[PDB]
Formats: C-alpha cells, sequence, structure tokens
C-alpha cells in the first residue's frame, strides 16, 4: 500500500584490524545518508547483546528504510555503500543484506 | 526500547501455506505474552539469497533486555518452539537497542 517501508537489514561482522573510531564514523556516515538519498528515510543500527550465535559471529544490526516505489540506484553507486562502495566494503568479515516489507 | 531480530531460512520441505502458518501462529503471540509489543515480518525479495541463504525477518519489540527473556521463557512461546521449530532449517537471533 501508498506508504509501505521497503526495509534494507544489514547483518556485519566487522574484520578484526577495524578500530572502534572506524567503526564508529562508519555508522555515523551511514544515518547521515538518510539526507543525502532522497527515497532514505531512517536508519538505525545496534549492536547484539546476547551473542547466541557465535559461531555465525555477526556483531552489529543496520536497519534502513526506504520509501517504497522510488528508485534508490544512488544509493547502490554511492561511495559508502556498504557492499558495493570503495570507502567501506573493505571493513566486514562478514556480510548479509536484506530487502523485505515489514507486514504483519 | 529495544528489539529481538529473528533471520529465518526455512526447511526446503515447508510449503508457502505452512510459512503463512506459521507467521500468522507468532503474530498471535502478541495477544497471549504480555511480555510482547509489537511484531513485523518481512519475506526478503534478493535474488541472491534466495537459492540457498536466509529469507524472511521478524522483527518484535520489547521494553527490555529483560522482558525479550520474559517472553522467551513464557509457556506460549516455549510451547510455539516445541511444535514450529520443526519449520525452519536455520536462523539467527540478534537482541539489541536500535539508535541513530
Amino acid at each position: 500500500g501508498p506508504g509501505m517501508a521497503v526495509k534494507h537489514l544489514i547483518v556485519l561482522k566487522f574484520k578484526d584490524e577495524i578500530t572502534e573510531a572506524q567503526k564508529e564514523e562508519f555508522f555515523k556516515t551511514y544515518v547521515n545518508l538518510v539526507n543525502i538519498i532522497p527515497a532514505m528515510k531512517d536508519v538505525y543500527w545496534g549492536k547484539d547483546v546476547t551473542q547466541k550465535n557465535k559461531e555465525e559471529g555477526y556483531t552489529h544490526i543496520m536497519e534502513v528504510t526506504f520509501e517504497s516505489v522510488e528508485t534508490i540506484q544512488d544509493y547502490i553507486i554511492h561511495p559508502a555503500h556498504v557492499g558495493f562502495g570503495d570507502v567501506y566494503r573493505s571493513f566486514w568479515e562478514k556480510l548479509l543484506i536484506f530487502d523485505y516489507t515489514p507486514r504483519k
């Protein structure tokens, strides 16, 4: 329906070499993409506190909220894009990205 | 507020109707388990993930990490896991506080 959210779920394990300062700057830059990418409306992230899957090693979760029925290609080609961009794609040891519309 | 996040891959044998049954039953848990706040789920549309990766996301909101645990040990959630764990091949759980 109109105004339904399209969400991207970014699931991350950082490489051991990545510093706490670097991680902080990474998330700061990602949240600021809301002001740069028109269709991007919100970014929220956090650190897993449970560690229920330590063998899979993922530690961080980032939720990106986009407007539906709008192009997001400017995000895809953005230098800061976590998977595709030159700036940060070397930061992660492991990375999953999902694309879903939340419903109930 | 905190989030209990589930990343899920169903067993190969599970049908579309069974996936819908799973989510309907899970969402109804909010009518039963006091600790729970709102639940949303979605299906991943990424073609790359579909072949052998996780396929579904469930987000559950809670007041605190403590009330997440209240939900974990509730008889209704125990009962759900007892009869629907068979539906999933693998999953990931994350408990975290969203921030910006």
